[PDB]
């Protein structure tokens, strides 16, 4: 072939005759929300397991213009429910009023640790 290939996008991996195939874990990673932005309104959050998600604390405080979300999942094995997520606004101050003024994860009991950063 020429030797120019198409990249940029993920293309389907079909199967085939030859059988035994080596099977790995990966970890990929999706923000929450839009892309980044200009940083100044962001937020360090650390109460819950795994099951915290950085769409949630994005969406509350989402006149926090620019949103982009992240989170940060911990359990030792599987059976361990402690947690933070993180989020990134890139607003005015607005943004900035939405982490001090406001807990970001609510569970039946539990709330989270807002620590604000600007």
């Amino acid at each position: 072939a020429a030797g120019l290939p198409q990249f940029g996008s993920a293309s389907a991996l079909s199967t085939s005759p030859l059988a035994s195939v080596a099977l790995s874990a990966a970890a990929a990673a999706a923000a929450g929300k839009q892309i980044e932005g200009p940083e100044g309104c962001n937020l360090f959050i650390y109460h819950l397991p795994q099951e915290f998600t950085d769409t949630d604390l994005a969406s509350t405080f989402l006149p926090f213009g620019n949103v982009i979300s992240a989170k940060v999942f911990i359990d030792k094995q599987t059976s361990l429910s402690k947690c933070f997520g993180f989020v990134s606004f890139d607003n005015p101050d607005s943004a900035q009023v939405a982490i001090k003024a406001m807990n970001g994860f609510q569970v039946g009991t539990k709330r989270l640790k807002v620590q604000l950063k600007k």
